[PDB]
């Protein structure tokens, strides 16, 4: 609420409160009364335009699965603290946390797809998210997912498709492509790059040569296998989302409906 609040809430930015740091922000945990926050300390015109883009999105649009801006000062942005961390960290079991069970994994994918579906259709101009990734998906105390990072958003590089890298093109289908790779991480528990090939290339090669049921062998070993058709629907959906040709990718609306029927077969 005040900046004085952030100094006290961090014991003046003591290291005990430092969460981490990226390219644009230094990030601290802040305790203000009986709520916990993460403050992203704005640390180059490129940097600046990405700060504005983050502010623009979060001040105008709101969704249960988008991490909301609570306050800002101007230089910093304050968000509610997400105690279960990033999807990436949980898939990689950072800190020796237990692997996520399938019903949470599919719930995470559904929530994020709703957030993207909402952003792709907000009343004035639609929003292309631009930085969809397992790192930018945060998780609350019940593993409800929260989409974050709109520094690359636009109104209409492992996660980026060819037509973006090669020709600068950007669309609704950009987010679908990135989301497809996230599904691949969620199914396998692998990083986007493997110990040195890309997860997307490995799964696409396997699906073309050996069909959808052969990916069963790449399901995350740290849980018992999900049902066969759950796996096949999700690998299929991931492969289509990550297609090289944008025209082959489903809309996020169709993705959401597919994810939701996939969840039903789990129950
Ligand atoms: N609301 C939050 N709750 C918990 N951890 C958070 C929150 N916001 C940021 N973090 C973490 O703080 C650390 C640093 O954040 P980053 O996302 O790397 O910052 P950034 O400067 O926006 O990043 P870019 O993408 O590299 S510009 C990461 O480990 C994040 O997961």
């Amino acid at each position: 609420i005040s900046f004085q609040n952030i100094i006290e809430g961090t014991r003046n930015f003591h290291k005990d409160f430092l969460i981490g740091e990226g390219e644009i922000f230094e990030v601290y945990r802040v305790e203000i009364q009986n709520l916990t926050y993460a403050v992203k300390l704005f640390k180059c015109k490129k940097h600046w335009k990405r700060f504005l883009s983050e502010l623009e999105v979060l001040l105008l649009f709101h969704h249960p699965n988008i991490l909301e801006l609570a306050a800002y000062f101007t230089f910093c942005l304050i968000y509610p603290y997400m105690r279960n961390g990033t999807l990436f960290d949980r898939l990689q079991c950072v800190g020796d946390t237990a692997p996520l069970p399938w019903h949470i994994r599919i719930g995470i994918l559904i929530g994020i797809s709703k957030a993207i579906h909402y952003l792709h259709n907000v009343q004035p101009c639609s929003v292309i998210c631009g930085s969809i990734s397992s790192a930018n998906i945060l998780l609350d105390d019940q593993f409800q997912p929260k989409l974050t990072d709109f520094a690359m958003a636009h109104f209409r590089l492992w996660y980026m498709p060819e037509e973006y890298i090669r020709q600068g093109k950007l669309s609704i289908k950009t987010d679908v492509y990135s989301f497809g790779i996230v599904i691949m991480e969620v199914l396998t528990g692998c990083r986007v790059v493997l110990d040195h090939i890309q997860l997307r290339d490995l799964l696409r090669e396997l699906m073309e040569k050996r069909g959808l049921d052969s990916c069963l062998s790449f399901l995350d070993k740290k849980v018992p296998p999900c049902p066969r058709n759950f796996s096949a629907k999700l690998f299929c959906l991931a492969g289509r989302c990550a297609a090289t040709r944008a025209k082959l990718r489903p809309s996020m609306d169709e993705v959401l409906n597919t994810l939701e029927s996939t969840q039903a077969s789990l129950y």
